[PDB]
């Protein structure tokens, strides 16, 4: 189920926010002007670079704690509030966050692994009420 997604996420975190991560740019590449350290660079060249594998786990790491600290994948106010707030979030929309969540579901779903696909699509259009709730446009 969901919870135990969360373990096989942390498990191999950078691994899996890696590839998720390239997973979203690839499907929505005008995404990457938000990343313009990463605009013309190849999914090995960023993989070659300990920056990408530090923001790449930052992030999934935060997701994974909003995530676990979730009820039926339900977040919390709190969580939702944190990621509208933060300064590097503070040009997004949530189509931004919609298109990271489909594409996160396209790749649980492509994987061959029982992840519970449904339960990471409910999350994030429940993470979206909750990010437009706390003022994102
Ligand atoms: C649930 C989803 C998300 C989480 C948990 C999240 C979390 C984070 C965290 C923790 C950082 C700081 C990384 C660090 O300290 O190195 C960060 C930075 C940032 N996030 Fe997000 N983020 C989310 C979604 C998005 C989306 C959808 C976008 C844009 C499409 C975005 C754009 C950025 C940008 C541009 C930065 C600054 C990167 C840098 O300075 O190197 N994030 N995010």
């Amino acid at each position: 189920g969901f919870k135990q997604d969360i373990a096989t996420i942390r498990g191999d975190l950078r691994t899996y926010a890696q590839d998720i991560f390239l997973a979203f740019l690839n499907k929505y590449p005008d995404e990457r002007r938000y990343f313009k350290n990463y605009v013309g660079k190849s999914d090995q060249e960023l993989k070659s670079m300990a920056k990408f594998g530090d923001h790449t786990e930052k992030v999934f790491n935060l997701m994974m704690e909003v995530a676990d600290r979730a009820t039926d994948c339900v977040p919390l106010a709190s969580d939702a509030n944190t990621l509208v707030q933060m300064k590097q979030h503070s040009s997004l929309t949530t189509g931004n966050f919609e298109k990271l969540f489909v594409a996160l579901v396209e790749y649980m779903r492509a994987s061959g692994q029982s992840f519970d696909s449904q339960s990471w699509d409910r999350f994030g259009k429940n993470l979206v009420s909750a990010l437009s709730s706390a003022g994102m446009k």
